[PDB]
């Protein structure tokens, strides 16, 4: 009663969502009040003012222009701040009371579909997490693509590997979640009510959204813990969008058995997309990525993060890439003009697509027939299958050309989007507007343009499933064409898959180093087999002991993304997990951090695992480090029976081949001719018994007695041993 | 212009052509690359903003001549302008000349008038001198054989051979000083150094186009009269600059709350040149103890003094500005109150320092009368330079006392705040410390620093440091060296009591070197340097020594390095060694004693005690750390089996 009718309406609207900020449309500004005005002034840096106190109560107020809202939304999403958007639904002149305002959408870091808020080559994801005594249910939704996934990771360590791989911009969780260490520090962190994670409500909700009576159609019925998170995520997405989500037409279970399980730590060391420094330079992706479209880059980045294990999918991709290699020069320019179809289709599905997006959609439709013509000559069963999957949609292109001008404006607010004569009534209203060169006829024309603009979505709504299938094939083709182009330019050769685990490489060249090094990369062959599983690496510092191992792992990863390899020939055996340990500096004390990942390597690793221990035995006491690494390799080669490329400074771990089977010493050797040392960066058998250090002692010579005394001591140490 | 450029063709020239000093041909190309000004060949920059571009070029070590006839040559060595000078870092100018007998190295601090000379015996000493001076500019002769030391230095200048003739130098140095014989400064018996001095004096004269009366003396820096720190040791102790190149977490950052930048520079010079004579140190300590009671009163008055030493040199060069004169008159106003506070103090050096500062009351009256139209003010300071010239020698003595007093007061304030106690000097070369506290970490760490005693003697010369990483294995040795260095600067020490023995050289080989000369080559180069130039009076701090890529290879080198350091060199050492095979040295070699910092393990928590004790931890914090975030119990058990095997075989 004390509040004026406009504030009474706002107070109830804020009461619906009191834990999140709200943008309330008034005139041309979204006004924030009281505590919200205070927070906005702190982050958006907008002036905090006070709304005039006609009621008498002070109302702290802040306002931002509607046309520049996206910039403020970007600032909030970086801070992980959820914001609700509310708009005037009724016409204010007709409404005697405050105009009926409703929350149109809730902008949350997870459900941002606006292109302005999305990095082009990075996928945005929304996920929720739930904990049962038995295990954890983790769900993920790519709202920007409609891609929906689910998983049930067995333990806390798996939860961390999944959380880094997904890197969710927003994470939902429950008040009862016990392990708050993993949850804390995540951006856009949300706590939720217990009732949202009920299994029965989820079973009905998922079936209703899909339209399928049984989730058995997607093989998710046997995993209830994950479904509970999915239902909350689906409800949260439905609540955040306030609309149906037809594009989210399927659920998939990401099976640990069907993919290479890379620990979060291995991912940072490989520098797959982001370096240890946090840069996007010297990455495996930049060397492997010269793709024309962002959709292809994201699919490539997803492929890198999720290497597939099934042989059939790999054999299908390689044959296609080899066939496409001849036409790659013709294919790359046409695919560039396709545009961001996957995000454009999701915006169309949400009815939030803009005319510029529609121009790219029709433009992609124009590129499809030429692609079909070039693909028809290519003789491969998958290439023809991809050609069929794209579809024609020529009638829809004709409809779009008829219903949109060739170069449309960004906003439908000012019109001039529909091509003339699509609607005889539209041209009739436009004729009155051009007659002067009438405000009611201008409004009639604009409202008709908006009504037809809604109809354009309705015309394309039935084919949305086919259009989504088309975008899946086009991005899929872009990756295959790029891998062929890179293979032709960087002389990559296809690697055969063999039944037994084991990697054999000939003339192996590390991809990132060879591209970024002016001096030639000296290539080295490597062999891993049931017998050649363990290689101890020794040699001079700055001798690239670390790079030799990185080359093998990146080659092994590339083999499982289905691409060619920077070697004359590669032979690869099935691999379940890739483990990497590199101890370089304190992050827990350095040794504690080194031990934590190593403990994980000692339990998780299995016969199909590839391990890359580096600088192990960095134990502060030489006796202490020697005891742990010597046992760690022995356990890695006695029970785990994994493949390892141990990089060890220790010269006492070079006696392993005599004591243990499967170990083989290999050393990168720097040559010394006269008084000059050279870095060969090449791999040779065994190790340099007389280290470069004695010769280095002669360079910038220490007193001759001192160098002689060392020779006496080195002879004494080896002889006593 | 072509004739003017021909006179100095090896350096850039600013040619006055309106505000824009127009540069042409190759000079225009270089200016476009560095000043980032568009190349049109010709380039130009405004006369009023010349100082900003000069600063950009000086950082790059590019000498520039200024012509209006060349009026002056602005070179990185002779930058007297305050805008081009870091307030708390010394700027120097030096030349180097090579004879078959040895090398002659000269240095001139143009910003103080302090002129020094030396004849280092070999190439390794030249590098130590070059880094200590860090000369922003270095002059050398076309015949110089060892170009490895010269190349990579900023402001590198090649010079004609005739400039390095001994006869011209003997006459030139005598003429500038006005003394018939250089025997008055004891430099006559060192001709190789004098040749460099003459070129440097001529170069300074050529660069300024004027006489240099402030340069009234030359001194021979005798290796016997100072502690000789090698270039590498200086980078590791982070005395003024950290390994990262920052000015943070430095011994200077903790020891420097000086009220005037001159005091910081004098402190930095004292740190860079520790004195060996006991009398100068006993004089300083008695003064600091007497000042400790009045430190609170002394600090505010000394802050108002200003940068007198650089102001006097600018006054001497006739390049001082009125803002500097306001600080000079202000310092003159502060002197009587200082004399009043110092008069009550009962100490022989404090009264001697009081006499050295003097009154200069007539000069203060003249300055108050002559300072509160740029041409009129410029005329005024030029007149003032002439008036203050006869007393310039006394004023230079006054700035030496004022900066010296600021250092003693700052050290007393630090002593009062951080409970520093004076260290007595002993004839025998041994360092005994009680409740020793490392200065930097106790001043940047929230949790309490745990202090530890250390003993070094003719018998306790070598200490092997072992124990956990992140256990301050490195910090303990750094604490002793910084204390030993601080004892020879004459300051109090962060401990209950310190006893110090005479030290000729401080050598350090800090570890963790992963920068490419390969890393191991750089590592042995500094070790080779120590084992050739170390003596009985040397204090050595090998750290992470024996980081040979092959553990067997590194073990032979470090084990031998220690044996040579304790059989012939007989120096004092604080070896920090990861190797647990160097813990057997006390049985094998006399003079070695094991000391270890051990993080304790009680229940499921590790505590960083940072406490020093005799012996070493056979069971490392790592076996306990293996239990935390536990590896499979069999794996940790297998390490115990191996740890028992490794120690038992030894
Ligand atoms: N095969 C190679 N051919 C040529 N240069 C190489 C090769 N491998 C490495 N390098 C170079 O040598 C350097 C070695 O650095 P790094 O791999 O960190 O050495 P280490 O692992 O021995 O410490 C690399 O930065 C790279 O420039
Ligand atoms: N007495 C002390 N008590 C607690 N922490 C300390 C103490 N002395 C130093 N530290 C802290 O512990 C750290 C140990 O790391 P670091 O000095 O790199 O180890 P190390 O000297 O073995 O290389 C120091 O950097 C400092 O932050």
């Amino acid at each position: 009663d004390a509040h004026t009718p406009m504030m009474q309406q706002y107070l109830r609207l804020k009461a619906q969502h009191p834990e999140i900020l709200l943008f309330y449309r008034m005139g041309d500004f979204y006004e924030l009040f009281y505590d919200d005005a205070k927070r906005a002034s702190q982050l958006l840096d907008i002036s905090l003012t006070k709304r005039g106190a006609s009621a008498g109560e002070p109302i702290p107020m802040a306002g931002i222009p509607y046309h520049a809202v996206e910039n403020y939304l970007a600032k909030l999403v970086n801070q992980g701040e959820s914001v609700a958007i509310c708009e005037q639904i009724g016409d204010p002149a007709t409404s005697k009371g405050p105009v009926e305002r409703k929350v149109v959408r809730i902008v949350t870091p997870g459900t941002i579909s606006d292109e302005a808020l999305l990095q082009e080559r990075q996928d945005n994801l929304l996920a929720a997490i739930w904990q049962d005594s038995k295990g954890f249910g983790y769900a993920t939704l790519d709202i920007s693509s409609g891609r929906f996934r689910l998983s049930e990771p067995a333990d806390r360590e798996t939860m961390a590997a999944e959380l880094q791989r997904t890197n969710p911009a927003e994470l939902l969780y429950a008040e009862d979640f016990a392990e708050m260490s993993l949850i804390e520090g995540r951006r856009g962190l949300r706590r939720r009510p217990l009732w949202e994670f009920e299994i029965d409500t989820a079973r009905q909700q998922l079936n209703l959204q899909f339209g399928t009576r049984d989730l058995v159609g997607f093989g998710v019925e046997n995993a209830p813990r994950g479904l509970c998170a999915a239902g909350c995520l689906l409800q949260y997405a439905k609540d955040t969008q306030r609309t149906t989500l037809p594009h989210i037409r399927s659920i998939t279970m990401e099976r640990e058995q069907d993919s290479i399980i890379m620990d979060a730590a291995t991912r940072r060391n490989l520098e797959i997309t982001q370096n240890l420094a946090g840069g996007a330079e010297n990455t495996l992706a930049s060397v492997l990525d010269c793709t024309v479209t962002p959709m292809g880059s994201r699919m490539l980045k997803r492929w890198l993060h999720m290497p597939v294990r099934d042989t059939r999918v790999l054999l299908e991709r390689q044959q296609t890439i080899g066939a496409l290699q001849d036409f790659t020069a013709g294919l790359q320019p046409v695919l560039r003009q396709v545009g961001d179809l996957e995000r454009i289709l999701a915006r169309l599905a949400l009815r939030t697509a803009r005319p510029r997006d529609l121009a790219r959609m029709r433009h992609a439709f124009q590129q499809l027939p030429e692609l079909r013509a070039q693909l028809e000559t290519v003789d491969s069963a998958p290439v023809q299958a991809l050609r069929e999957k794209m579809g024609e949609f020529a009638e829809l292109r004709d409809l779009l050309e008829r219903a949109i001008i060739d170069t449309p404006p960004v906003l439908v607010r000012d019109g001039g989007v529909i091509a003339s004569g699509y609607n005889e009534e539209l041209d009739e209203w436009r004729a009155l507007a051009d007659g002067a060169t009438v405000l009611t006829s201008k409004g009639k024309a604009l409202a008709l343009e908006k009504q037809l603009y809604e109809e354009l979505f309705d015309l394309l709504l039935p084919h949305l499933e086919a259009l989504q299938q088309s975008a899946s094939a086009l991005a899929e083709l872009d990756v295959l064409v790029n891998l062929a182009e890179r293979a032709y330019t960087l002389n990559y050769t296809c690697p055969t898959f063999i039944d037994k685990p084991g990697i054999r490489i000939t003339e192996g060249r590390h991809p990132v180093v060879e591209q970024v090094l002016n001096e030639p990369f000296i290539a080295n062959p490597l062999n891993l087999s049931p017998q050649r599983r363990m290689l101890i690496i020794t040699g001079p510092n700055m001798g690239g002991k670390s790079t030799y191992m990185r080359q093998t792992a990146l080659i092994a990863l590339m083999a499982y993304i289905g691409s060619y390899v920077p070697a004359q020939k590669v032979e690869i055996g099935p691999i379940d997990r890739i483990f990497t340990r590199v101890g370089a500096a304190d992050d827990r004390s350095t040794f504690m951090v080194e031990m934590t990942e190593t403990a994980n390597i000692l339990h998780n690793a299995t016969e199909y695992s590839l391990v890359l221990m580096d600088e192990i035995g960095r134990g502060t006491s030489t006796y202490d480090g020697l005891s742990l690494a010597w046992a760690c390799a022995e356990n890695l080669a006695n029970k785990i029976k994994a493949l390892t490329l141990f990089a060890t400074h220790y010269f006492e771990l070079t006696q392993l081949p005599e004591k243990m089977e499967g170990v083989a010493n290999v050393h990168l050797d720097a040559l010394e001719h006269g008084d000059t040392i050279a870095f060969m960066h090449s791999v040779q058998d065994g190790a340099a018994s007389k280290s470069y250090g004695l010769a280095v002692a002669a360079l910038a010579g220490v007193p001759k007695e001192v160098i002689k005394r060392a020779r006496q001591k080195l002879r004494e140490l080896e002889s006593i041993s």
